[PDB]
């Protein structure tokens, strides 16, 4: 297990395994607050030469981006973390869950298998499908703190 | 005028021509119908070595879709365009705009430019800003044909 970093701009990863590098693009959108939201967008090598663009999950969006409560303090309530064990990426959400956004607080991490579908027609071919949600055991100011909890058992089925 | 030649996947290209090279990537959104839907993503290199990715104007959006009518149609309702004149570069959004979008139509052509807003209070910092928008002058069964249209003078201001 190693919790993948990435430099700013492109990532050249091999998200699907088929020896062609995909692209992780981490970036920000700057709408001029101190904390800009990072975001992350995936882009699936295809052997034709093609990048296929992959979706947000329950989203009409392309890019996963944090999410800060407001302009001022300096924590995540939502968060994006890549990791990998051995060839196999996961894509991790970690996200505050309690009302009081502010507080320090339960966090639930969402954890997202790589999935091609090829098949039915209107369906992604290349998506994040959900594969567990697991409450963090310590609760947390910021949502990225979590990931400190994220294990092999936790990611695999 | 010749649009820009992209090439499949990143694309480095001076967008606001300030000698650091950003991203224009060309890629599409498969999902299982017969063609891809064709998108451009704009991320702007800033200084401290971040990329800033470009929204979609006046959506919520972060890449510049192509549209069809439905699935198998051989024909765009919408697409864009990148042009370039001397050092500056345009966004050309061409979209057919009657409601009967089957049929030959109208088109027109929305014309951005490249526009810093430093320090300005939640608003994007990079952006595609509205220069005009002109109707094509033919009518086009696909929205990529009023393209053949564009010159010099459609694209800058003065
Ligand atoms: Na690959
Ligand atoms: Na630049």
């Amino acid at each position: 297990l190693t919790p993948v970093t990435l430099k700013n701009g492109v990532n050249q990863l091999d998200i699907n395994q088929d020896g062609l590098k995909d692209y992780v693009v981490l970036a920000q959108f700057d709408n001029n607050t101190s904390h800009p939201n990072l975001g992350l967008t995936f882009f699936i090598h295809r052997p034709d030469g093609g990048y296929s663009i992959m979706p947000v999950t329950n989203s009409s969006e392309f890019t996963w981006f944090d999410y800060r409560l407001s302009a001022s303090a300096d924590f995540l309530v939502q968060d994006n973390r890549l990791f990998k064990i051995k060839k196999h990426y996961y894509l991790v959400t970690a996200r505050k869950t309690e009302e009081d956004l502010f507080d320090v607080g339960k966090v639930s991490l969402t954890i997202y298998r790589f999935k091609v579908s090829r098949d039915d027609p209107g369906v992604p071919l290349y998506e994040w499908s959900m594969s567990k949600t697991v409450t963090a055991q310590r609760s947390y100011q910021s949502a990225d703190e979590a990931y400190q909890e994220v294990d092999e058992a936790m990611l695999t089925r």
